């Protein structure tokens, strides 16, 4: 009634949404449409019959490879990460038990982009669906439950953290200090270059407030590559 007010549960998918929201999305969420990725040998064509197993070919490799720390992710028990103790002491260091979903999303990959040529999202899209589609596949794959309503509910939310790291707003940081400084670098270059087709500049780029319309253009091939 009269009393509506906000506190972003059902009214932020009507004000905030930025999903479609720019008419650059063109280029800004990134239909994988290109032939012979990074140097791996990938093929658009073969990725746009069939996206649901893009691989590694179809990015950077050699040095990315999902579990790019070799340590196996899905290994440890009795975890918990929110405010003091002296585990990790500043920040998160262990009295909340995140889920160690989180400290082994197979973001590892994504974390060490290196190589160039990503001068688009386009390509910067394929390492993201490594990403989302090697974790929903271990995620999936490797669940203790008992297969009932729980099991596309994590699914789920390891998509929805994949999303708020792409947007950076993540405060549990492993080697992402690479990673958050790799998205000023590669997703950067991709943001940095693109200066015709955009208006929202702001120093230092921003980055957070554009990678978030980013990756809400980009809502449905990581949701569907990840399920």
């Amino acid at each position: 009634m009269d009393s509506t007010s906000t506190i972003a549960n059902k009214i932020e998918e009507y004000l905030g949404a930025k999903s479609d929201d720019s008419k650059i999305d063109e280029l800004l969420k990134a239909d994988p449409s290109e032939v012979e990725y990074y140097r791996s040998g990938g093929d658009g064509d073969y990725l746009k019959n069939n996206i649901c197993k893009i691989t590694v070919n179809h990015s950077d490799s050699g040095k990315y490879d999902p579990c790019e720390k070799k340590l196996p992710p899905y290994d440890d028990n009795d975890q918990w990460k929110c405010q003091q103790n002296s585990s990790d002491g500043s920040g998160k260091p262990e009295n909340i038990c995140v889920p160690p979903r989180r400290e082994r999303l197979c973001t590892y990959n994504l974390e060490n982009l290196k190589f160039d040529k990503i001068r688009d999202n386009n390509a910067f899209l394929a390492d993201v669906l490594l990403t989302a589609r090697n974790e929903g596949e271990k995620i999936v794959q490797n669940h203790p439950d008992t297969n009932s309503s729980n099991v596309c509910n994590a699914l789920e939310r390891s998509f929805a953290d994949l999303a708020d790291i792409i947007r950076g707003t993540d405060q549990w940081k492993g080697t992402n200090s690479n990673l958050e400084k790799n998205l000023k670098q590669m997703f950067a270059k991709i943001r940095e270059n693109d200066k015709v087709l955009q208006d929202k500049y702001p120093k230092d780029q921003k980055y957070t407030k554009l990678r978030e319309a980013w990756w809400n253009a980009n809502r449905q091939k990581v949701w569907e590559v990840i399920t």
